[PDB]
């Protein structure tokens, strides 16, 4: 069914996809954990490494 | 796409959202992280610090 | 709201539903926890313990 994830709240990410070097976000985060983080970007949910995402407390 | 996101069967949460001093649920358990817990109430999916997550066995 | 979760490149998943003996899948994998997976069957998200899962490297 329809649902929404909210993201944490305070926090935004800068990150990479795969082996582009290009910078991209900001995006919602979603969870973290296990080297790895949960961004969010408009409609697309993405699973991250730790080392390519820059965590930002607004 | 359209898609669901099953609960872990036998188990519901009561959790307490931002401020509110208030326990909300019961809701559904998708996630039992080491720091936090996923859960969905209706149409929400939120994280929730363990410290704020009472996790019930049913 | 609308969104897609995409799994992670190059792994494809076969996992068992609790008491079910029958193998399913292939399954996309979303997110490998400690003890557990979250797989992507179609439209189905689920959490799969780690015993009950394959993971393949494709
Ligand atoms: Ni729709
Ligand atoms: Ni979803």
């Amino acid at each position: 069914g329809h649902h929404h994830h909210h993201h944490i709240q305070n926090f935004r990410v800068y990150y990479r996809d795969s082996r582009d070097p290009i910078w991209k976000g900001p995006a919602q985060l979603l969870w973290k954990g296990e080297g790895a983080v949960v961004i969010q970007d408009k409609s697309d949910i993405k699973v991250v490494p730790r080392r390519k995402a820059k965590i930002i407390r607004d």
